[PDB]
């Protein structure tokens, strides 16, 4: 964290692009190479029980460095502010590209491969990303997909054993893959109708959940494979990028400039 420089200088502030945790985030410009950045601006005066955690997901990006996680530049301190700079991914989330309609087989096992990427490379790091969901996975303007806003260490996306405050691993993450393989493909996650509170009890006590509709059995089989109630039972990230479902249908990530093209033109 950098506390002479003034971000206000070294930044051009534009337009609100979204809300993470902690505070807003903003499109902002580098002022030296003009490149387009993310900047989350967090009030460490009305923030200030949750700092700890800040402190620590800055720390965990800061040792990332993998093309399928997204990239941090910096931060700086100015008054009460701290300014996080990020890599800005102009394709939205997997989340907004969701909008104009269904995504077809073949862009839900290129997301989740690459998503896979992503996790093969933080696992082999020793590292869980606790918070995999599709308004956590950002794409380029290219097609590049990249993960986003790790958890710190809504119920709707948790392995039941990180619910019922066990010691979890890696695992974790598969089983939230495979809630997010869901919600690729349903548009929602299991149980999104429901309150919060009854879902913390539902994903411990239910069976695991399945995806219910017109899909191939391979992607039903990857659903399967990730929603075991039992870690041990789920697969490596490794192990799921040689899953059919992903070798029979995932193509080149440039393709899914297709797909923010029909959210660009559906607004
Ligand atoms: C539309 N394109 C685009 N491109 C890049 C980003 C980056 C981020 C972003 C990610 C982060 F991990 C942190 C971060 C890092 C360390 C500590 C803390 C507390 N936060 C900050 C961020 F600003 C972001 O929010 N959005 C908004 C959408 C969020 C979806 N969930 C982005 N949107």
């Amino acid at each position: 964290t950098n506390l002479k420089a003034d971000p206000e200088e070294l930044f051009t502030k534009l337009e609100k692009i979204g809300k993470g945790s902690f505070g807003e985030v903003f499109k902002g410009i580098d002022n030296r190479t003009q490149k387009v950045v993310a900047i989350k601006i967090i009030d460490l005066e009305e923030a200030e029980d949750e700092i700890e955690d800040i402190q620590q997901e800055i720390t965990v990006l800061s040792q990332c460095d993998s093309p399928y996680v997204t990239k941090y530049y910096g931060s700086y301190l100015k008054d009460t502010k701290l300014w996080i700079i990020m890599e800005y991914l102009g394709g939205g989330s997997a989340l907004d590209l969701l909008e104009p309609g269904p995504l077809d087989e073949t862009q839900i096992a290129t997301i989740l491969r690459e998503i896979l990427k992503g996790l093969d490379y933080l696992h082999s790091e020793k590292k869980i990303h606790r918070d995999i969901k599709a308004a956590n996975v950002l794409l380029s303007e290219h097609g590049e997909v990249k993960l986003a806003d790790f958890g710190v260490a809504t119920p709707f996306w948790m392995a039941p054993e990180v619910i019922k405050q066990s010691a979890y691993d890696s695992k974790a993450d598969i089983w939230s893959l495979g809630i997010t393989a869901i919600e690729l493909a349903r548009g929602e996650p299991p149980h999104s109708e429901l309150h919060p509170m009854k879902v913390l009890f539902l994903i411990p006590k239910n069976n695991p959940p399945t995806l219910e509709g017109n899909y191939s059995k391979p992607l039903k089989e990857f659903v399967e494979a990730c929603l075991n109630k039992e870690p041990s039972f789920r697969p490596t990230a490794k192990e799921l990028l040689k899953h059919k479902f992903i070798l029979r249908n995932a193509k080149k990530t440039s393709y899914l400039t297709e797909l923010i093209d029909a959210h660009h033109h559906h607004h």
